């Protein structure tokens, strides 16, 4: 360090950088057309008529859904896979992932588009849950989330075929423990050579702590509105900062990687197939 934006770009195309760690939030997915749940007007948290909600909370609660499983079971019907498209940075994270350079993708968002993207289930910790698979809320039986589509969207409450209780998506709600699969971290951060962080500042425990569990010369690259949260809070020297809009930011880091073209045609096929 001080190492640019370039300065990455160019330890990634000579393959020094091959055990890539990624964290995402919801600044990745805002461009596909879902609001960060926090947002003024336009998020999840601040539209209770629509979705049935006595507060905001609740639609992630687990005494409130079984008392009325519907206000969960509409924001299901919207986020179920189709309705979303993933967009750049997802397929960029893809482009990382078909070059053999990434170790594991961590995301906070339940939008599940990293799947879409086509990266595979077993280089995702979906650390808020997933749409794409559901368990039963009384014998805990795990089905695909393909069998459950049929009710959901057609508004019926799916139900167990063992026990007649109710299926519930793979969403981790308020106060339960993170999917087992979290603890992944624990052997992928010690050995990550680059960490990226894109469209989240990490604020929120546990994930805070994690952005301090790479080794000590690992550059982390934050992509993200601004620098707050744990990398402001400690910098390293071999920080990099891209700031400002997320896409923009990896648009210009796929440039600098000589992938535009590569992604294009990326695109192209996939957004073919969706
Ligand atoms: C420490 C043990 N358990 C935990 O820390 C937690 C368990 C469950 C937690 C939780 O927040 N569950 C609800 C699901 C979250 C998904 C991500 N989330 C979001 N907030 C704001 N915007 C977005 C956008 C998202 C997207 N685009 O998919 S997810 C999300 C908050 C609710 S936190
Ligand atoms: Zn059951």
């Amino acid at each position: 360090g001080k190492l640019s934006l370039q300065d990455v770009a160019e330890l990634i195309r000579a393959r020094a950088c091959q055990r890539v760690v990624v964290m995402v939030g919801a600044g990745i997915s805002t461009p596909s057309g879902i609001p960060d749940f926090r947002s003024p007007g336009s998020g999840l948290y601040s539209n209770l008529q629509q979705y049935d909600l006595p507060y905001p909370e609740a639609i992630f609660e687990l005494p409130f859904f079984f008392h009325n499983p519907k206000p969960f079971f509409t924001l299901a019907k919207e986020l179920y896979p189709g309705n979303y498209k993933p967009n750049v940075t997802h397929y960029f994270l893809r482009l990382l992932h078909d070059k053999g350079l990434l170790l594991r993708l961590y995301t906070q968002n339940i939008d599940g588009l990293e799947r879409v993207s086509g990266i595979p289930a077993s280089k995702l910790v979906e650390a808020h849950g997933t749409f794409a698979s559901a368990t039963c809320t009384v014998c805990q039986r795990p089905f695909p989330g393909e069998d459950i589509r049929a009710d959901v969207m057609a508004d019926r409450v799916p139900r167990c075929p063992v026990c007649t209780g109710v299926v519930k998506p793979d969403i981790v709600f308020f106060g339960e423990p993170l999917p087992q699969r979290f603890l992944l971290h624990v052997v992928d951060f010690p050995m990550a050579d680059l960490l990226l962080i894109l469209g989240t500042s990490l604020e929120v425990e546990p994930f805070a702590s994690l952005t301090e569990a790479v080794r000590s010369s690992v550059p982390r690259l934050l992509i993200n509105r601004d620098l707050v949260g744990p990398l402001a809070w400690h910098p390293r020297s071999r920080d990099v900062a891209q700031l400002g809009d997320v896409v923009h930011g990896v648009e210009s880091l796929v440039e600098l990687l000589g992938w535009t073209e590569e992604m294009r045609d990326l695109v192209q096929r996939e957004t073919g197939k969706l």
